[PDB]
């Protein structure tokens, strides 16, 4: 679930943006902090994160979850899928880690008041890794 401490913007960022290359049994302990299970898949972006942000003036398409607020990237984008290992028992979760370069479809919506006011329209949610 999200931390309520945390923004669905800033939830997104600390989920799915990385800056440095990630490794996922590394990069994925700050998110299994705040669960009580071992998240069993999960993307990471790893573009800089005004990249990242700009998918949501790109191809809107619609929602998984039938909404329409959602838009893919127009470029394939660097990004890393994180599986969890079937040995894994929380809380000592391991991932396999499948870097690869594909579109992306980002969920948008207007900043939160706890965002950043620089970005009116921001990304809370990864809808898909293709």
């Amino acid at each position: 679930m999200r931390p309520p401490q945390f923004t669905r913007a800033q939830w997104f960022a600390i989920q799915h943006i990385s800056l440095n290359p990630p490794r996922c049994t590394i990069a994925m302990r700050a998110i299994n902090n705040y669960r009580w299970r071992c998240k069993p898949v999960n993307t990471f972006v790893h573009e800089p994160l005004v990249d990242v942000q700009n998918v949501c003036f790109q191809e809107k398409v619609t929602c998984k979850n039938g909404q329409g607020n959602c838009y893919r990237s127009r470029f394939r984008m660097h990004i890393t899928d994180c599986r969890l290992t079937n040995g894994s028992r929380y809380p000592n979760c391991r991932y396999r880690t499948r870097p690869g370069r594909r579109h992306i479809i980002v969920a948008c919506e207007n900043r939160d008041p706890r965002d950043s006011p620089r970005y009116p329209y921001v990304p809370v949610h990864f809808d898909a890794s293709v």
